[PDB]
């Protein structure tokens, strides 16, 4: 589960992981991955 | 030329574009891609 900070790191995430993988594109996009069901309130997203 | 605005917007285009096109990271970490050579000072990373 990827969790960002706020709209923008979520739809820099989303465009991010068309060509890109999900650990690449939370650094890139200072999103967090997690295996927990709901993200933490910090990064909501 | 690519041109961000800050030094997190240069990190997120470079890892961006390991495996994303242009145009595609640049909207993704709100840099501009321009065809002279000097980026605009509102976009200097
Ligand atoms: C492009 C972009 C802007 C801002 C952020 S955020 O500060 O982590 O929400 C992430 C990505
Ligand atoms: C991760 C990240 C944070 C902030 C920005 S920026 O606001 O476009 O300089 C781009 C990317």
């Amino acid at each position: 589960k990827s969790c960002c900070r706020s709209t923008l790191g979520r739809n820099c995430y989303n465009l991010c992981r068309v060509r890109g993988a999900q650990k690449l594109c939370a650094n890139a996009c200072r999103c967090k991955l997690t295996s927990g069901l709901k993200c933490p309130s910090s990064f909501p997203k």
